[PDB]
């Protein structure tokens, strides 16, 4: 599988994770990946410029939140739930409890 | 005994992404961690950057995002965690963040 860049768990920090979630578009991506499982980039039809969405997914990958792979021409994103729960127990649940939907609303 | 606070948003204007962005920095997370365990703290206690303009910007972000109040008292600026606002809006968030925050 063509996995895109992603850090090893050891190089994932709490400030980086909080930073990655610190954006309405990125929070909404994480919220949908958590509830619906893996989703290609094109499912996140935000009213947002192409280069900006690309930077968003780079931020999510560099921070250790999302694992992306190329399948065909799709970029398939996966929430790194197991890594995040191992490092930061209960963090995802506390964030997702309060995250307000955007794309489904 | 001053209740003279710098600009802070109303509870209704605090958003979860804005709060997470404010915590999403080693200096700012440590400020929040210290306010949470030690109580109110003067700005001069937080020597977490080479430049004073960098610390000023950290506190500006903490105040504008709804995490921190800043009180002007004499010559000092005293910071206070907005525990009630944050816990009412984002139940369990502060605990989850603080449980994993590592001392800087
Ligand atoms: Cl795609
Ligand atoms: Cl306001
Ligand atoms: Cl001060």
């Amino acid at each position: 599988m063509r996995f895109l860049y992603h850090p090893d768990r050891k190089d994932i920090s709490l400030p980086g994770v909080l930073y990655a979630l610190g954006d309405p578009a990125r929070l909404e991506i994480v919220r949908l990946l958590a509830s619906k499982g893996e989703q290609c980039c094109a499912e996140f039809d935000f009213a947002i410029a192409k280069s900006t969405m690309s930077n968003h997914f780079k931020i999510l990958r560099e921070s250790g939140v999302v694992l992306t792979r190329k399948e065909g021409t799709q970029h398939i994103n996966r929430l790194r739930r197991e890594d995040l729960e191992t490092l930061f127990p209960g963090l995802l649940d506390a964030v997702l409890r309060s995250a307000q939907p955007l794309l489904t609303c």
